[PDB]
């Protein structure tokens, strides 16, 4: 009934990858928030599947009071 | 009934990738918020599928009071 | 009934990619908010599918009081 | 019934890409808000499909009181 | 009924990858929060499947009061 | 017989100074040539004295054949 | 007979100084040549004295054939 | 007969100094040449004195053939 | 007959100093050449005195053939 | 007959100093050449005196053929 194919094929000679960098000097509040996965690579694949009537996905930095 | 194909093919000699960079000096509140995945690569693929009548996806930086 | 193909083919000799950069000096509130995925690459593909009668997608920076 | 094809083919010798940059000095409130995905690449593809009678998509910077 | 294939093939000569880096000097509160997995490799794949009517996924930096 | 006074007094709260910057992309011949000193500062003073009947000072970018 | 005074007095709260920067991509010949001293500081002073009948000072980028 | 005084007095709360930076990617010939001293400091002083009838000072980047 | 005074007095709370940085990727010939001293410090002083009729000071990057 | 005084006085709470850094990846010929002393310190002083009719000082990166 439901079918799916994902095909990734890659060739490279040289690859340099810098993923997620968070840097702070003298700061008070700094937030990095990722609701999914973090994937970093010469070849990078992220696949997510959710099956269900009432799926809730929520992602927020910060809540005060 | 439902079919789907995704095919990614790539070749490169040189690749340099800088993904997500968040930098702050002397700041009070700084927020980086990603509701999906973060994917960074010489070849990068991100796939998300949601099946359901009442899917909620919510992403907000910050809430005060 | 429903069929779909996405085909991406790429070749490059040299690639330099800078994805998402957020920088702040002496600031009070700075927000970067992405409701989907963030994908950055020499080849980059982001695919999202939602199936359901009442799908809500909401993305806002910040809410006060 | 519903069929769809997306085909992307690209060749380049040199590519330099700067994606999304948000910079602030001495500012109070600065917001960058993206309701979809952010995709930045030598080849970049973003595809989104929503199937359902009451799909809501909402994107606003900030709400006060 | 439901079938799915993910195929990733890669060849490279040289790869250098820097994954997630969080750096802070003299800062008060700094948060790095990932709701999914963190996967970093010359070839990197992250796959997550959720089956069930009421799946809740929540990811937030910090909550005060 | 010969007397001389130089007096420099300075007060500032904030200072940012970028001195001498030379940048080149894909260029063949680029020259930056300074016959005196290079002095760059929040307070910067350069004093030169030459005493003698036949003083020669010469400054030229480049000579070919 | 000959008397000389140089007096430098300075007070600052914050100072950031970038002195001499030379940058080149894919260039063939780039030259930075300073005949005096290079002095870069929050307070910077450069003083040179030459006493003598035949003082020669010469500064040139490059000479070919 | 000949008298000379140099007096430097400084107070600062914060100082950040970047002196001499030379950067090159894929370049053939790049030269940084300083005939005097290089001095870089929160307080920086460079003093040079030459006494003599035939003082020669010469500073050139490069000579070919 | 000849008298000379150099007086340097300094006070600071915080100081960060980056002196001489030379960086190269894939370059063929890169030269950094300093004819004087290199002095880098929160307080930095360089003094040179030469006494003599025929003082020669010569500083050049490179000579070919 | 000839008198000379150098007085340096310094007080600091915090100091961080990076002196001379030379970095190279995949480069062929890279040269760092200092004709004087290299002095790096929270307080740094370099003094050189030469007395004599025929003083020669020569500083060059490299000579070919």
């Amino acid at each position: 009934t439901k079918e799916g194919v994902l095909y990734v094929g890659s060739k490279t000679k040289e690859g340099v990858v810098h993923g997620v960098a968070t840097v702070a000097e003298k700061t008070k509040e700094q937030v990095t928030n990722v609701g999914g996965a973090v994937v970093t690579g010469v070849t990078a694949v992220a696949q997510k599947t959710v099956e269900g009537a009432g799926s809730i996905a929520a992602a927020t930095g910060f809540v005060k009071k």
